[PDB]
């Protein structure tokens, strides 16, 4: 598209992103966005909305009071945002952001669609 391709152009990093970089869900079902955390930098890491700007998550606690996001540890490298119930509101692109040494960013974009 170029909605994806915008967002996918906010990426900042040295390493390829090795977590998908587009995500397509079906309205009212769970999306999972995945990061991939560098194992030798400050393992820190917040979830922002573009949209909005919207400070979603910043490690393992929730910012957002929309009750619908929760961050997880799937595996020592890997990161989880889980948006529990996806509406067509909610596509758009995200932020993966690492307080590593050379502020790392990856973008994710999240495409909802209602039948
Ligand atoms: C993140 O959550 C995990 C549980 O999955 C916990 O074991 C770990 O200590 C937490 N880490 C930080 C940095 O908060």
């Amino acid at each position: 598209s170029e909605e994806v391709m915008a967002c996918l152009r906010q990426e900042r990093s040295r390493v390829e992103n090795p977590s998908q970089t587009i995500v397509n869900v079906v309205a009212e079902n769970p999306a999972y966005l995945h990061c991939s955390v560098p194992p030798d930098a400050e393992h820190e890491i917040a979830w922002t909305r573009v949209s909005d700007g919207a400070l979603l998550t910043a490690g393992n606690r929730t910012f957002t009071r929309d009750p619908r996001w929760q961050v997880s540890k799937k595996s020592a490298n890997i990161w989880v945002l889980n948006l529990r119930r996806a509406e067509q509101q909610d596509s758009g692109c995200y932020l993966c952001e690492i307080n590593d040494k050379h502020n790392t960013v990856y973008a994710v974009y999240l495409k909802v669609l209602e039948p």
